[PDB]
């Protein structure tokens, strides 16, 4: 690794990670599963009704958006969603001990996983959670790759799985 290469991990954090996996969109769009989304991975509603999604948006931002937000607003909502994922892990009796056992980079993969799936979906992964706690990284990754989360939308999940396997940021290099 070059000097520049050794600096790369200091440039990566949970915000940069999710920003690559989710992208940044200032207008309402349908995600890989057809759910209304905006900003950096913010799921507005699972409803097929666009007007339901616009309603959720105005509630989330606090102004009349008509389907459109600013970069600053996207960032504020993203920061809210990241904190919600972190709080969701820490208060959960099943996820917290697993999270605490993980190194810093895998803790980012855990927050990303919860951001994407929610707490009950992750805490339901009984085998993966045991694998991670036991540092069985290859097995954990093979088992995450069986999930609907990954298989319905592989491009959004693949880097998180690799990060669980390796504990490095290598999947986020060379976009
Ligand atoms: N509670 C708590 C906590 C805070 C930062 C990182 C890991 C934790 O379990
Ligand atoms: N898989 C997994 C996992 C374990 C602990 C906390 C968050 C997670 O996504």
């Amino acid at each position: 690794p070059t000097t520049e290469n050794l600096y790369f991990q200091g440039s990566m954090n949970i915000f940069e990670m999710l920003r690559i996996d989710e992208g940044l969109r200032l207008k309402i769009y349908k995600d890989c599963e057809g759910y209304y989304t905006i900003g950096i991975g913010h799921l507005l509603t699972k409803s097929p009704d666009l007007n339901a999604a616009k309603s959720e948006l105005d509630k989330a931002i606090g102004r009349n958006c008509n389907g459109v937000i600013t970069k600053d607003e996207a960032e504020k909502l993203f920061n809210q969603d990241v904190d919600a994922a972190v709080r969701g892990i820490l208060r959960n009796a099943k996820l917290k001990p697993v999270y605490d056992s993980l190194d810093a980079v895998r803790r980012c993969a855990a927050i990303n996983h919860v951001f994407q799936m929610g707490v009950t979906g992750v805490a339901g992964f009984t085998n993966v959670l045991r694998m991670l706690q036991q540092k069985r990284w290859d097995e954990a990754a093979v088992n995450l790759a069986k999930s609907r989360w990954y298989n319905q939308c592989p491009d959004r999940a693949k880097r998180v799985i690799t990060t669980f396997r390796t504990g490095t940021w290598d999947a986020y290099k060379n976009l």
